[PDB]
């Protein structure tokens, strides 16, 4: 008897806050016995007290200690995938919480619907929204429903498209590593959902741009090779709208007037321009037009004339 | 020798044409003083445009080019080339004349010796304005009567200038190829008269390789003036030109233009490669908004002529 | 020794010179603790100004020029080494002085121990922010606005003059006086601002020399004795940056009716000087400036004409 999910969850020092979170995942409207919480703890070192947590549930989850730590959730996260055998996945980060029905109503939507992921709506303590606003959608489309605005691994992943196509956590970047995995999973996939019933993952809150531009680089190149997305001109219109969703919300978008020093920017927009630049440019008829300016700016790798589009926007 | 002759290109007009023939025949000058020559450009609308020619047999002129040429040029040379009159006045095949046009600008002409008469343009349906605002003029200046603002052949020329000079219409340009007819008659000729009184001529409504070759001849044109020989006043003309090229040229808002980015380069270079044939000394008669897209367009800098016409 | 020598270059002033040297010589200052030092700069207006000198032959010290400088500059390094005073006042031949300047501002330098004292100008447009918090005892560089305020028509203590070497360059007629304030603010800790008064009455190129006057300003902040921390240099620079842009020679040539081959040499001349200033310092310069600043670093005419454009 193959699981339904496996939830996945990094720790690291977390203390007895984490509690609160396995408590949200053993307690499930889904049968305990069709699903697996696998805990990986990331070499903590809080004078055993993650540890001491963890050996509370001692036989209600799977758990490995890593002997190093990573430094970030990829090679945890990549440990909890070769241990799971399950239908799907669902990444929970340590501090972060599940509504009680998430399991079984996104797992259900996802049995109903053959889908190869299935986004719950977040809530937030103490989020994207877009992807939420038109209900529950059997079967979404990245442009259409936003999805490029929601590409955390906070979701529930078909295990046989990330095993067939190998998808693994990225670990030479701390930054954009996750908006990969999520990248490459849809650029592997057909069949996504959107269940909007519940807040149903609950998010609590408390450089030189050389690993980030791979990272984005790597996207772009997902896009391109993508054996779902295969018709050159939709690669184009992906390319496109991803360059608008990097320019609206990426990294130090607005760098170029920042009191980041002259020899950082110029290293930054070298790195943005060069992973630009491997884009056709035929995707940018899809960026938004007020951005006409700034991205050309970045193609041709002027920082002035980035400046001057910062200003005019 | 007959006082004017009316040439028109002609081009599957239809039933719509007899309007037009009808309005040159309506004169208020003398039958026998004017000729209508209609030069049809190898019409392939299955009979309609020739059988319409065909019913003013005997009244008209008519020759027919072996193949369409593609546009109004080498009709009106071959117009040009069978007038013997004192005068042409060009006409375009949609187009109408008030029954008072050749008599008035003719007289107006011979009055003042006139070698180009320009007459007050109408429209019909949904042209150059300040030529006009002053009311008629005997001797105009191509600067303050605002000529490069009206540089259409839709005028009477004087056909001596045009002989003497060998003036004919480009036929390697697809555009722009009217204006450079009437900058080398206007730069091989001294007399130039407006005339108001009436709306005369009714108007009825590439990598630029080509386009850009022949911006090139309006300023060798203006440099090569045998009129205009004053090399400061070379420069005046020259920089007027150039605020009226940024006002009204073609694709003037090419920058940020949903052109392929490859498009922008090539029309840019050409562009460029134009302009710095044009003395600098002509760049201080330019409208002072314009001196940073000119000055970007020299430099061959796209960005700076995005940006130029985001500050515009 | 003398409280005060007033130090006064004349070029071609002729009878109107008679005013300015009456204003020096009717000080509420004892005319014992004062001496005014004129130095000609080789008039040649057919003896005229000369004639007007040699009136008060007796009240005033004098030398004329063998030849004709220019400019204020060697005149008045002439009368520094003519000066054994305790300060020196540079004044114009063309300005005057109220009649309590130099016991006013010699007093409060010397109950402040000052090294500078600037007095309080009027006009017959001159700076004013450096005056608008009254009195100042022991001011500020930046918090005082001095930098906007680099005339030399100020009390200056000799003794930082002569242990300095501080002369006026000869290098260009521009920018030399704003040299001289900045090289002597470098060296001296204690300036004071005096404002009971309107002390002080004013009567109203390729960039090659220009631009490495103004090299010497930002060397003379770079190389400090009083200012030797680094970043409180590069702050200094900064505002002096500032000061550049906001009140500078051809400030707007860039959308100018300068020919165009002028501004490109212009402008190399401007980049040349300024790359030769740390980037540390730009961050202290106002932001609104930051596009027109770096426009000029990369020495690109077409950015800087679009900064002035959006300025
Ligand atoms: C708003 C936002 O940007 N949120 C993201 C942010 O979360 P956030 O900034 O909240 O990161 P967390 O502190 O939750 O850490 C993320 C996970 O990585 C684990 N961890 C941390 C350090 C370590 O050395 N080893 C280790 O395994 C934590 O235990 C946790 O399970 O980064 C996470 C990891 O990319 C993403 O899933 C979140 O969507
Ligand atoms: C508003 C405007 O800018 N109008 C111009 C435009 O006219 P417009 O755009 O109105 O073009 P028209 O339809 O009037 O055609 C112009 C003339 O060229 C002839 N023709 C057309 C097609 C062809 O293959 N061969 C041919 O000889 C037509 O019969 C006509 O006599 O172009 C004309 C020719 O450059 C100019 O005189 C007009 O000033
Ligand atoms: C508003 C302003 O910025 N004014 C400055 C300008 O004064 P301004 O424009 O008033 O220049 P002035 O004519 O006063 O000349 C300054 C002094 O230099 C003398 N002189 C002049 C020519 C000459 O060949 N030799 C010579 O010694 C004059 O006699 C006078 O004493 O330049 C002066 C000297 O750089 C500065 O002190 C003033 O602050
Ligand atoms: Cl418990
Ligand atoms: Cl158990
Ligand atoms: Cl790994
Ligand atoms: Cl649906
Ligand atoms: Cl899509
Ligand atoms: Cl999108
Ligand atoms: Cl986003
Ligand atoms: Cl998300
Ligand atoms: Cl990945
Ligand atoms: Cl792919
Ligand atoms: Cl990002
Ligand atoms: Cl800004
Ligand atoms: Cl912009
Ligand atoms: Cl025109
Ligand atoms: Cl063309
Ligand atoms: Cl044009
Ligand atoms: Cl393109
Ligand atoms: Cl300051
Ligand atoms: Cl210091
Ligand atoms: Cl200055
Ligand atoms: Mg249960
Ligand atoms: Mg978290
Ligand atoms: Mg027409
Ligand atoms: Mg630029
Ligand atoms: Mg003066």
């Amino acid at each position: 008897s193959m699981k339904k999910v496996s939830v996945i969850m990094p720790t690291f020092n977390n203390g007895e806050k984490l509690h609160r979170t396995i408590s949200s995942v053993l307690n499930q409207t889904m049968k305990s016995t069709d699903y697996e919480l696998i805990i990986i703890d990331d070499h903590s070192n809080d004078n055993g007290e993650t540890l001491n947590v963890i050996k509370k549930y001692k036989g209600l989850v799977r758990f490995k200690q890593l002997k190093k730590n990573s430094g970030n959730a990829s090679v945890p996260r990549n440990t909890g995938l070769k241990m799971s055998k399950a239908e799907y996945v669902f990444f929970l980060d340590s501090d972060d919480l599940l509504h009680e029905r998430a399991l079984e109503d996104l797992y259900n939507y996802g049995k109903e619907n053959n889908s190869d992921l299935i986004i719950g709506k977040y809530g937030v303590e103490g989020v994207p929204k877009a992807i939420f606003e038109k209900g529950n959608v059997a079967k979404a489309d990245i442009i259409d429903n936003s999805i490029f605005y929601a590409l955390s691994v906070l979701k529930m992943f078909k295990k046989s498209v990330i095993d067939k196509n190998k998808i693994k956590f990225k670990t030479f970047s701390k930054t954009a590593e996750d908006q990969l995995f999520t990248i490459e999973f849809l650029m592997n996939s057909k069949n996504y959902s959107i269940k909007t019933d519940y807040e149903y993952y609950i998010v609590v809150n408390d450089s030189t741009g050389n690993q980030y531009f791979a990272t984005i680089n790597e996207i772009y190149k997902a896009i391109y090779k993508s054996p779902i997305y295969k018709n050159q001109e939709k690669r184009h219109q992906l390319a496109g709208k991803y360059t608008t969703r990097l320019l609206r919300h990426g990294q130090k978008k607005n760098f170029a007037n920042s009191k980041m020093k002259y020899e950082d920017k110029i290293e930054w927009l070298n790195n943005f321009s060069k992973t630009i630049n491997k884009v056709p440019r035929d995707s940018d008829k899809y960026v938004t037009q007020i951005f006409n300016l700034k991205l050309e700016a970045i193609r041709q790798n002027d920082l002035l004339a980035v400046m001057i589009a910062d200003k005019l926007l």
